[PDB]
């Protein structure tokens, strides 16, 4: 086992790249975060096996990004969830945090 | 797939917290829980293998376990315990979380 994590409490920014961070990982899911400056990308991507994810807008604003770059928007404290092989990926309009839990982990 | 706003049309209740079912599937089951300040998801457990997540989306509250001990739960916090080790949330302020349950029981 039990534990939190403080992930608002100090964000890791790299103003070349997304900054990626394990939070946890068992057997039963992988949950990673993604911290983006305004403008930066999670390009669209996919695993080819079976399992889910879910994507929590923790802060700041952004869109989903699926096939054909086509976009839902990502408010703070929206949640997307999609099969781990359909096609997905993040950008950011402002500065943006989000959660990624991925079940049956990759 | 499917996304959804979990802060656009928030649902408070004076008398319980309200949950609601964002995602049911055989990988993991996803549950909102938004609570008044002072509303609380008692402890609990299920003895059974699997993990679980609680997300802070909006406000601030304490993640609640065993003997009532408590883990400060701000904005953005998150909680991963297994499902058999006991869990509950406590709102301190107006508390919206995402809950994650893997494999779903």
């Amino acid at each position: 086992h039990m534990k939190s994590h403080n992930l608002l409490e100090a964000v890791r920014f790299d103003d070349q790249r997304f900054v990626m961070e394990l939070v946890h990982e068992s057997e039963n899911f992988k949950i990673v975060s993604f911290t983006f400056k305004a403008g930066q990308e999670l390009p669209v991507h996919s695993h080819n096996i079976e399992g889910e994810l879910n994507i929590v807008v923790l802060e700041g604003e952004g869109e989903f990004v699926g096939d054909g770059d086509a976009v839902i928007p990502a408010p703070r404290g929206a949640v997307l969830v999609a099969p781990i092989s359909t096609p997905h990926g993040v950008r950011a309009v402002t500065d943006m945090k989000v959660l990624v839990t991925i079940a049956p982990p990759i």
